[PDB]
């Protein structure tokens, strides 16, 4: 339909900011850092407020020494290149992007709601309209990150923020990359591995597709479908399927996560011939008004409560350690891009 001519659109600024990148849009001095509420194998996202404007950012810091040693440097500067280059309604937006002698920092938009993960814990389960809502952004986002050519690969409630308006904000970028077909890297979390990443396939956008149905069910049961005590019995349920169902589920429910946990890749929604639309039209999301949703026109089934003032009450507690910037410049040649 025409929806087309929107997505040829999002190709052109996508594309004019993927090959020319926005580098050094700030520098470190221009923020006061309130409070570390992340953490990751080579940094933390960090609340900061902007000096001369009064707004709150997030920003991530990742240190250059230990991306190099750990060899993620490709993930990396993906992760950045993506940010800048993408624009939608459910991703968290870059703000501003720089480097220094230690250090590459994403200053990002602040989404004062908090993760998905949070909330589904607090209540136990979604409500189907509730799951429904979510999922019908993250197949909108998906939709938009696949005509791109940009493949996510950590979906998963952590890297899912619920913004004021109860609407999701897709953070955590660091696993995604921008192929044509396939990809042979082992990236994701292992309750959402799609079968031919665990058994070392090379695989495509169908992966996305998995990690939705594994996302969709965790939801509405309260619970991953493949779950274990040690990573390799939870490999050893996916690869076979058999995903029991909850009996409270409903028949629309079932249909829908038997096609996108459908472990023949072939045979997948989202993957095969009709694409997004074999979701898009499914008959668990005929109540979904695909446009309202876009738009943020549908009337959200949970506000997310906040302390009111931009950083007051606080949320997780984190360990307060020095942003440090050597003497010298380390790994700058690698990271020559930011
Ligand atoms: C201000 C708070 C609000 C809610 C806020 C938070 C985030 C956000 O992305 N926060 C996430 C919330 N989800 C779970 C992970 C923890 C945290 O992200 C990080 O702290 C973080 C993640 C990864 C890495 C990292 O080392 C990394 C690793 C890679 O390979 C393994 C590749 C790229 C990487 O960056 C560093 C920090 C974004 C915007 C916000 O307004």
């Amino acid at each position: 339909e025409s929806v087309k001519e929107f997505l040829a659109k999002a190709k052109e600024d996508f594309l004019k900011k993927w090959e020319t990148p926005s580098q050094n849009t700030a520098q470190l001095d221009q923020f006061d850092r309130i409070k570390t509420l992340g953490t990751g194998s080579f940094g933390r996202v960090m609340l900061v407020k902007h000096k001369e404007s009064g707004n709150h950012y997030a920003m991530k810091i990742l240190d250059k020494q230990k991306v190099v040693k750990l060899k993620q440097i490709e993930h990396t500067l993906n992760e950045k290149r993506i940010l800048q280059a993408v624009n939608f309604p459910f991703l968290v937006k870059l703000e501003f992007s720089f480097k220094d002698n230690s250090n590459l920092y994403m200053v990002m938009e602040y989404v004062a709601g908090g993760e998905m993960f949070s909330h589904l814990r607090r209540i136990g389960r979604f409500s189907e309209p509730h799951a429904r809502f979510y999922a019908a952004q993250i197949v909108l986002t998906f939709e938009y990150l696949h005509s791109l050519d940009l493949i996510y690969r950590d979906l998963k409630p952590e890297n899912l923020l619920i913004d004021q308006q109860g609407y999701i904000q897709v953070t955590d970028f660091g696993f995604a990359k921008r192929v044509k077909g396939r990809t042979w890297t082992l990236c994701g979390t292992p309750e959402y591995l799609a079968p031919e990443i665990i058994l070392s396939k090379g695989y495509n956008k169908a992966v996305d597709w998995w990690a939705l149905g594994v996302l969709i069910y965790e939801m509405a049961a309260g619970y991953p479908p493949f779950f274990a005590d040690q990573p390799i019995q939870i490999y050893e349920k996916i690869v076979s399927g058999k995903v029991r169902f909850p009996s409270h589920f409903s028949s629309d429910l079932k249909d829908l996560l038997r096609n996108l946990l459908q472990v023949d890749l072939t045979k997948r929604f989202g993957n095969l011939k009709n694409g997004v639309n074999d979701i898009k039209n499914h008959k668990w999301f005929a109540t979904t008004d695909w446009i309202a949703i876009y738009q943020r026109k549908v009337e959200a089934p949970f506000i997310p409560k906040f302390k009111g003032p931009g950083d007051t009450s606080n949320f997780d507690d984190y360990e307060e350690e020095e942003i440090r910037v050597s003497i010298n410049e380390k790994c700058g040649k690698e990271f020559t891009e930011f």
